[PDB]
């Protein structure tokens, strides 16, 4: 660990300022620090652990997806033999996200999931574990895929059931599990109208409760509806 | 180089790939390897090059004023001593950025500018020269802000000299180096009179020579003429 030498404040506190610069990439590197130091992360803790890798992650994403496209048309009828340049890059990237993934899958099993007693960091930590096997899902096309599959599905799946359990239906993290677990059902497990059904409960139970809650709260629970409005309407 | 044993012209594919995908990084690590082939690069070629490098280094220098404005900021009357950490990450971005630099430098010094007989080559690789330099001036402060300065005055000036006695005044070249040294006079060698006057004659220059040139022709000098037009207005 390049960060072993460096305080646990101190790497938080780099991590603030990587965020304001955009840095994702440093921000991620100074979070896996922080978590290597053994100790549980606080609410704001955790919100920094996911918004670094979130960010990295996303961006090999919208990369692999320009590649992919590349190399779907590529492999079309008509279409002139380029050589193995293309395969060879969206490898390269695929590669370089999965080691991303399997970073952040092992600082969730090592040791962040099995000190995590309160839902709110339990129902967090499972849900980042369903999103970075749904990652590795959107490229896993060998005998690993229904595995994978299987993997993020528990995962959120476990979420999800303490989530129902532990948390009111607004709370924000219940709402972005939800949300992910729908696009799970849509986009990986070929399961739309699960994704749909979801997606309704989940905004109509909300809503239901949104008489609980104070004004300038849940800022990011009403974000969260919004976009459980918009992939309803993509979606029928 | 860890791009010896890449074909230059698959080297150049994936930079195209690169490109495409938004991969800055990997593009400008991919057209290194293609320079460090020792063959002279084509137009199309250096474009490649300078457009790689201008977006690492770009990304570098906005998360460089960032921090550097929390630096100036925590540094005032009335404000909170945070610690060394501000100064630390500013100073890991700053070195970062100076490394990138001194690499598209020595690219330039080994041994592009050297073999670039062609006024369109020659012009194009100083200009990179002056920007780079510049990049270093934006942040130096010690012993050798005024060498570098220098530096970067001395690379424009011989482009400045080659491209008005070989290239006509709209030559986008021409243009984009005239545009980076008035840049280079207003906010690095505190000359703004100079930076006026270069843009100005710069852009009435090209004016008058618009009715030689075809229409789909050029876009790229519209482009940087208004660049100019833009700066005068914020100049004056
Ligand atoms: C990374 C730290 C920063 C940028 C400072 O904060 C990110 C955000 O952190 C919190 O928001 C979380 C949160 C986000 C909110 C939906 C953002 O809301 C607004 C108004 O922008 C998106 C972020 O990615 C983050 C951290 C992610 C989670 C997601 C994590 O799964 C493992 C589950 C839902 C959502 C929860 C945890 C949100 O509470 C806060 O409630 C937000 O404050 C506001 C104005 O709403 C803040 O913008
Ligand atoms: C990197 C390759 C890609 C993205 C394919 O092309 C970049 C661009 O490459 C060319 O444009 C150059 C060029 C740019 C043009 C001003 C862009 O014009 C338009 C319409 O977008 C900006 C680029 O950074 C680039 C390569 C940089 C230079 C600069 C280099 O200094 C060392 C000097 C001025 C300018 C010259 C070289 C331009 O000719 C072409 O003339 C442009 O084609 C069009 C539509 O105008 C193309 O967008
Ligand atoms: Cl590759
Ligand atoms: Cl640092
Ligand atoms: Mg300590
Ligand atoms: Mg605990
Ligand atoms: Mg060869
Ligand atoms: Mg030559």
């Amino acid at each position: 660990g390049a960060m072993g030498s460096m305080e646990r404040a101190s790497l938080i506190q780099k991590a603030k300022l990587a965020e304001q610069a955009e840095r994702y990439e440093d921000m991620a590197a100074f979070m896996k620090g922080a978590v290597e130091k053994g100790e549980e992360l606080s609410c704001e803790e955790r919100n920094l652990l996911s918004v670094a890798y979130k960010n990295v992650v996303g961006g090999q994403r919208a990369a692999w997806r320009v590649l992919s496209s590349i190399e779907q048309k590529s492999n079309e009828e008509g279409s002139e033999e380029k050589g193995p340049e293309v395969r060879e890059y969206r490898e390269k990237v695929e590669t370089e996200l999965q080691g991303v993934c399997d970073t952040v899958l092992g600082l969730l099993d090592s040791h962040l999931i099995k000190e995590a007693g309160d839902a709110e960091s339990r129902v967090f930590y499972l849900k980042m574990k369903g999103d970075y096997y749904r990652y590795l899902a959107e490229v896993a096309t060998g005998d690993d895929k229904k595995r994978i599959i299987d993997s993020a599905r528990s995962a959120y799946q476990e979420a999800m059931d303490i989530s129902k359990k532990e948390m009111p239906p607004t709370n924000p993290i219940r709402l972005g599990l939800a949300l992910n677990f729908s696009v799970f059902h849509y986009e990986i497990a070929n399961s739309p109208e699960e994704a749909i059904s979801l997606a309704k409960t989940t905004f109509d139970e909300a809503m239901a409760d949104l008489h609980t809650l104070s004004e300038d709260s849940y800022k990011d629970s009403t974000l969260i509806m919004q976009l459980l409005r918009d992939n309803l309407t993509l979606w029928t």
